[PDB]
C-alpha cells in the first residue's frame, strides 16, 4: 500500500537544507502507483524501547488504536552537502478536518523535543490538502546534523543513529481521533546511492 489510511494519506515528506535544495530524506507518494505489492509488517513490540514507555508512548498509542493507522519508516539519509533547515509535510483526504501534528524526537528512547503544529484543511482539486511547508527544523536537530556530518565514517554515523528516533502522531484536532502514527529510524546512505526509505506496517 502506501503510508496512509482511508481517512488520511501522506502525500509528500521531506527534510532539507537550503543555502538549490539538499534533501536529507524524502517520501514522495506522488510516487506513485505500485504495480504491487502491499507493505511488509514489523511487530511494533520490537520497537517499544526506541520510544518512551510513558504516556503517549508507542505501546499506549497502539493500545487505543486503530492499529491500521501505524507505520514504521526506515530512512537512509543523505548527509553530504548555515542555510535554512526545513521540514515539509503534505497530507490529503476526502473529509474536511483540522490536524494536530505531533513530532517527538527521541534519544535513547527519551524525548528530547516535542513539536506540535496545527493545519486546517484546504480544498484543492476536489480533495482536501494539508500543507505544513517549510516548518523550521528545531535547533536540536540542526546542531545534531552539523555534528553528524562531521563523523569520518558512515558506519560511525550509523552507530550514532541507532539510538535516534522520531515519532509523528497526526490526530483529528476536533475529535481527538488518531489519524496516522509514524515511527522513524535512521541510517545514512552514500551521496552516490542517494536518500532512500522503506515503509512498513506496524502490527501486533
Ligand atoms: C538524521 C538523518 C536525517 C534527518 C532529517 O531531519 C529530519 C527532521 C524531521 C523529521 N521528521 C521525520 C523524519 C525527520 C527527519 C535527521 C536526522
Amino acid at each position: 500500500r502506501g503510508l496512509g489510511t482511508a481517512r488520511l494519506q501522506l502525500v509528500e515528506f521531506s527534510a532539507f537544507v537550503e543555502p538549490q535544495r539538499h534533501l536529507f530524506v524524502h517520501i514522495s507518494q506522488h510516487c506513485p502507483s505500485p504495480g504491487a505489492p502491499p507493505l511488509e509488517s514489523v511487530d511494533v513490540r520490537q520497537i517499544y524501547d526506541k520510544f518512551p514507555e510513558k504516556k503517549g508512548g508507542l505501546r499506549e498509542l497502539y493500545d487505543r488504536g486503530p492499529p491500521h493507522a501505524f507505520f514504521l519508516v526506515k530512512f537512509w539519509a543523505d548527509l553530504n552537502w548555515g542555510g535554512f533547515y526545513g521540514v515539509s509535510s503534505q497530507y490529503e483526504s476526502l473529509e474536511h478536518m483540522t490536524l494536530t501534528c505531533s513530532s517527538k524526537v527521541c534519544s535513547f528512547g527519551k524525548q528530547v523535543v516535542e513539536k506540535v503544529e496545527t493545519e486546517r484543511a484546504q480544498l484543492e482539486d476536489g480533495r482536501f490538502v494539508y500543507r505544513l511547508l517549510r516548518s523550521p527544523m528545531c535547533e536540536y536537530l540542526v546542531n545534531f546534523l552539523h555534528k553528524l556530518r562531521q563523523l569520518p565514517e558512515r558506519y560511525m554515523m550509523n552507530s550514532v543513529l541507532e539510538n535516534f528516533t522520531i515519532l509523528q502522531v497526526v490526530t483529528n484536532r476536533d475529535t481527538q481521533e488518531l489519524l496516522l502514527c509514524t515511527a522513524y529510524v535512521f541510517e545514512v546512505s552514500t551521496s552516490e546511492r542517494g536518500a532512500q526509505h522503506h515503509i512498513y506496517r506496524l502490527v501486533r
